[PDB]
């Protein structure tokens, strides 16, 4: 009964052809050329980049990369705190086709070593304050050829940073305006190996990022593209929430003025000072702010949204913050590590405490516990999901790959929903 699948509509916008990095690099090659657009802003100490910066910057690595000898067999680690200048090397190798896998930078030694022992990198790129357990991890896993440092300008401690690794590869006359990205089978090449929450590593084909492309500028689904758009995020970039809201957010021309660490003054002093329209917060920063008092104390009056995306809040928590804040609610979704990103999203303008609707390109049922079978309206079951940006599979482990994503391709999420007869999806 097609009646009990519940399907997304239409994309607002129709899909777009090509890899991740020919979307990424065609939309900030155009912000690149108005001068003054500004991709990240660092909310610690005030710096700005802007997208002709970024898209310069990124530009240079992917060809610098190329020249050293990446190409589609190969993977990077990305490791570092929330900064100015993660997102360049995962820019650089979307745009030639190399994996990049980012590694938690509060992982113990222990499990970052696991991380890496499951991406298998050939170069790392660490934050300065990471060096010290790469190296130790190195001497484990000698495919780690080479290690760049990436908030540095000179050489730091005897490695090379992006810029003096740019600089030691890039042919003479490079102009980073003639670039031309990769082509390469967007279902076949691996765009990112993410960490499942021992952790797994999730390898996702650079399709399941086009699709969020397409969300994430979707006026239902995602934001509407308008000028001066400021986000605030102070999500980890290294996990799905943060990697891929970023991605789309810079496919967006968007500011994304980061923190890498919670403060609470700081981070409200932020949203008014930046005019942030829109914020996001892990889970727990929820119950957070539902304690704040000081939400009262500074001008809000532009901030539109708060978004908790993958992660499910109590339909109480929700309602909380939402009052303080003076906002009719929360922009909820639902998703996973192995979905990509929000899967479920609550539309825009548009039910507490629903998790939202079905994205377009997929399709979400409940069914019975016991039996599998596909479940009607207002019944609670276990949420399946079917899409492509489901994962290709966790990375050398075809066995809990098949323990949860079936042979009609459905992802078996664990969690208990119900839809109602609006199509608004309940986490129970």
């Amino acid at each position: 009964d097609a009646k009990n699948i519940k399907k997304g509509p239409a994309p607002f916008y129709p899909l777009e052809d090509g890899t991740a990095g020919e979307q990424l690099h065609k939309a900030m090659k155009r912000y690149a050329l108005v001068p003054g657009t500004i991709a990240f802003t660092d909310a610690h100490i005030e710096v700005n980049i802007t997208y002709a910066e970024y898209f310069e910057m990124s530009v240079r690595l992917a060809e610098a990369m190329k020249r050293y000898g990446l190409n589609t067999n190969h993977r990077i680690v990305v490791c570092s705190e929330n900064s100015l200048q993660f997102f360049m090397p995962v820019l650089g190798a979307l745009f030639i086709g190399v994996a990049v896998a980012p590694a938690n930078d509060i992982y113990n030694e222990r499990e970052l070593l696991n991380s890496m022992n499951i991406s298998q990198p050939t170069v790392v790129f660490v934050s300065k304050k990471g060096l010290q357990k790469i190296l130790n991890v190195q001497k484990k896993l000698p495919i780690i050829q080479k290690i760049i440092i990436m908030d540095s300008k000179t050489d730091y401690q005897g490695f090379q940073s992006m810029y003096t690794f740019v600089t030691s590869h890039l042919p003479p006359g490079f102009n980073e305006y003639d670039f031309v990205p990769e082509s390469f089978d967007r279902d076949k090449t691996i765009a990112l190996i993410m960490n499942s929450s021992l952790p797994k590593g999730v390898a996702l084909p650079h399709r399941t990022a086009c699709v969020r492309f397409s969300h994430a500028r979707d006026p239902i689904f995602g934001n509407q593209i308008i000028p001066d758009t400021a986000i605030l995020s102070v999500v980890p970039f290294h996990h799905g929430f943060g990697m891929f809201t970023t991605l789309g957010y810079l496919i967006c021309g968007f500011r994304v003025v980061l923190m890498y660490r919670f403060e609470e003054e700081l981070f409200l002093r932020s949203l008014q000072d930046y005019k942030i329209q829109s914020a996001l917060l892990v889970p727990t920063l929820f119950s957070f702010f539902a304690k704040s008092t000081l939400i009262d104390k500074y001008d809000l009056s532009n901030l539109h949204e708060i978004a908790s995306g993958g992660a499910p809040l109590s339909k109480e928590v929700g309602e909380a913050v939402a009052k303080r804040f003076h906002l009719p609610g929360i922009r909820q979704g639902y998703g996973l590590t192995e979905t990509t990103s929000a899967i479920l999203i609550t539309p825009e303008g548009d039910k507490p405490g629903a998790v939202g609707k079905v994205v377009p390109f997929f399709e979400a049922k409940v069914v019975d516990l016991d039996t599998g079978k596909t479940l009607g309206v207002n019944q609670r079951g276990e949420l399946c999901v079917r899409g492509p940006m489901i994962m290709s599979g966790y990375v050398n482990n075809p066995e809990a790959t098949n323990a949860l994503i079936d042979k009609d391709g459905w992802l078996h999420s664990g969690d208990i929903a119900y839809w109602d007869e609006d199509e608004h999806f309940f986490i129970v």
